[PDB]
């Protein structure tokens, strides 16, 4: 059949990253930043992104341990995110750089080699450092985050008390359900001044999170997330097109690229408030948050950012999850669920696994085995929470935030340094420097912490059967195991929160005796991995046809998750019946997707069977539905149908037409491919 010719892409078009939406017509200038082929140019010689997120909030002024932009190891990462900047009540970008004495602007550390001040910078503070480390490095990338969990929703004043003013969820979607466009607008607007103002590189949105599951926001805005759960997938999507749009203009008008990325949720429950992560389009690449996949918010003992399922977490066992046959032995609670999420409207290329450089930590734990599937329940809840596991508290806990009373908040956080000190029996020298009194019961080192280790989860951690405390850790082991398996997937690379809490040996500290403390152990490790050599060694034609799913319910009760299918033909061809569509559905979802409309849609290609204990055993599971042999689908004109799957899933992708014994692909997908007008 003849084909319509469409021009081949040329100059910057070469480099445009596979799946990311364009902005019609604009000249995005791709090449700075990516190869031909779309793959990024990446600082140092790395394989891998390495993606550091850099904390404002360790300046060192109250006499505790700073980490400041010129500790960063430059020369071993490929981005860093400042933490945080937040949406403020005029729906702006924000790090309150017009306040006095503020981090990341108006602040000095005189004294303190490395950190001196480029006098010839419009501003002073932690933005200061980045602007000159960068020339020294020229490749490493720095973006802004916006968000995180306790500024999604609104801002800290200069007394440090949280102004409850909405954040993404006013500045997204109204309080009458609407999207929220002229909030986006003054958003997206604010920030390519800020990228221009500044000299950042790109835009880290991390909105947590924008989910129709009722109550999964941070407590403190529940008045704003519950009253916008059916908007907020809308309000999102508009939120990341509009950012997209403005920054390919910006980048056109300065001759740079500027880049879009994502912390995005790792969360099973979370991801089932968020249709098919439509958004996944407009992201030069996601950061997934593979971590605090358990904590002491609730009673569950175990690993905070397991890699596998093993078949064995206490929390899916709880809900059945293993037990019901629909779910087909798919755990999901680890990161390479996860990651074969998000594969399903990504190329690996595009995507980034998070691993905490932090614990989190039980007391008085009971059951399990060393604690692991334990369970711990606490007494008098957290601010918002209605039940908690019963975190650890003192010497266990010393990276804690405080209650309004001032009070400590258990949880078992700490950084690695600490952990590796608790491991080899040392307090601490620096306990003091924190506000911890080492006179006190719980600040005093009793028991031995056992370091333990599962290969079956890459999961180590700390078992203290003395306090009955489990320690959720992560170290070279775990580490090691996860960066054999970012190169073996060829994953776009890795994230870490946060880099304060990466570790070294220090000989001279403690009275010369030594002990763990600020470092790069981890990151070496991971850098070493990525820039030396691996360990371990079409359709022609398209058809515009277009694929997506939709009228999702509310996320509560989206149990089997059951979307409708349409399908559009926008050829000027009938396509007749026993046309066939095949699509690739992400291995997240169990192999039995059905349609409950007669279709009969099937798997054709299953990417994995069975359990899913020593990871996913593919990437897609391709699925086939044809139209009726007695039903045409006519120019112009739509289908639907009902379909079910029982796991969230992203896109899906790679559509295919099977039309009078010819497949196609289709437009949405293969722009450039000549196409079938008529036949
Ligand atoms: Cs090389
Ligand atoms: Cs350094
Ligand atoms: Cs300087
Ligand atoms: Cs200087
Ligand atoms: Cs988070
Ligand atoms: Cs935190
Ligand atoms: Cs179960
Ligand atoms: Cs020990
Ligand atoms: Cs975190
Ligand atoms: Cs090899
Ligand atoms: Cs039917
Ligand atoms: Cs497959
Ligand atoms: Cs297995
Ligand atoms: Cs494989």
């Amino acid at each position: 059949p003849p084909l319509v010719q469409v021009p081949p892409p040329t100059g910057n078009a070469l480099c445009r990253p596979e799946a990311l939406a364009q902005t019609q017509g604009v000249d995005v200038p791709y090449c700075a930043v990516y190869k031909q082929g779309g793959a990024e140019q990446l600082a140092n010689g790395s394989r891998r992104r390495i993606i550091g997120y850099f904390t404002s909030w360790r300046t060192g002024k109250d006499g505790s341990p700073a980490y400041l932009a010129s500790d960063i190891p430059w020369s071993k990462l490929t981005h860093i995110n400042y933490a945080f900047a937040h949406v403020d009540g005029s729906n702006k970008l924000s790090v309150n750089e017009t306040a006095p004495g503020n981090p990341a602007t108006d602040m000095s550390w005189p004294g303190v080699a490395g950190a001196e001040m480029d006098a010839s910078l419009p501003y002073k503070g932690h933005f200061n450092l980045l602007t000159q480390y960068k020339r020294k490095y020229p490749g490493v990338k720095t973006l802004i985050s916006v968000g995180g969990w306790a500024e999604t929703g609104g801002y800290f004043d200069a007394n440090g008390k949280r102004v409850a003013s909405g954040g993404f969820y006013s500045m997204t979607v109204n309080a009458d359900g609407t999207v929220n466009q002229a909030g986006i607008n003054a958003f997206s607007d604010s920030a390519v001044a800020f990228l221009r103002k500044y000299g950042f590189d790109g835009v880290d949105i991390d909105f947590e999170y924008p989910t129709s599951m009722n109550n999964a926001g941070n407590p403190l805005d529940w008045t704003f997330s519950n009253a916008r759960l059916g908007s907020l997938n809308k309000g999102y999507v508009a939120l990341l097109q509009t950012l997209r749009d403005r920054l390919d203009r910006a980048a056109a008008q300065d001759g740079r690229y500027y880049q879009i990325t994502a912390a995005v949720p790792a969360s099973g429950y979370l991801l089932r408030g968020m249709e098919t992560f439509q958004g996944l389009k407009y992201l030069d690449f996601v950061n997934v948050m593979s971590y605090d996949l358990h904590g002491a918010w609730n009673r569950f003992v175990g690993p905070n950012a397991a890699l596998y399922d093993d078949g064995k977490d206490a929390e899916l066992a709880f809900w059945n999850v293993y037990s019901t046959p629909q779910y087909g032995n798919i755990g999901y609670l680890n990161t390479d669920w996860a990651y074969h999420y998000y594969r399903g409207g990504l190329p690996a290329s595009r995507v980034n696994m998070g691993v905490p450089y932090y614990t989190r930590g039980w007391k008085n734990v009971s059951g399990g085995s060393n604690g692991l599937w334990g369970s711990s329940v606490g007494s008098n809840c957290p601010a918002g929470l209605t039940e908690c596991g019963d975190g650890a508290v003192g010497i266990d806990n010393i990276w804690h935030d405080l209650d309004d009373s001032g009070k400590e908040i258990p949880g078992g956080s700490n950084p690695m340094w600490h952990a590796k000190n608790l491991e080899k029996g040392l307090a601490g020298s620096y306990l003091a420097a924190y506000g911890i009194d080492p006179t006190l019961p719980i600040n005093q080192l009793t028991g031995s912490y056992q370091r333990n280790y599962n290969g079956a989860l890459a999961a180590p951690w700390l078992w203290n059967a003395g306090k009955k405390v489990f320690l959720s850790t992560e170290d070279e082991q775990s580490i090691a195991q996860k960066a054999a398996w970012i190169d073996a997937n060829n994953v776009g690379g890795v994230m870490f929160w946060e880099l304060a809490g990466d570790y070294d040996w220090k000989a001279q500290r403690n009275n010369g005796q030594g002990e763990y403390f600020i470092g790069t152990t981890l990151t070496s490790l991971l850098y070493n991995t990525f820039s030396q050599p691996p360990k371990v060694s079409a359709p022609t034609a398209a058809i515009d046809v277009g694929f997506s799913l939709g009228g999702f319910k509310l996320g509560d009760q989206n149990y089997p998750i059951n979307p409708k299918l349409t399908i559009v033909n926008r050829s000027q061809t009938t396509l007749p019946g026993g046309t066939e569509f095949q699509f690739d559905v992400p291995t997240s979802a169990p192999a039995n997707i059905a349609d409950q409309s007669g279709f009969g849609l099937k798997v054709v290609s299953a990417g994995h069977s069975g359990s899913n204990v020593g990871g996913l055993k593919g990437d897609f599971n391709r699925v086939s539905v044809k139209l009726p042999s007695w039903q045409s689908l006519g120019a112009g004109q739509s289908v639907t149908l009902d379909v079910v799957y029982y796991l969230p899933i992203s896109g899906p992708s790679h559509y295919t037409v099977g039309l009078n014994g010819k497949t196609y692909a289709i437009r949405d997908e293969a722009p450039y491919l000549p196409y079938l007008r008529v036949l």
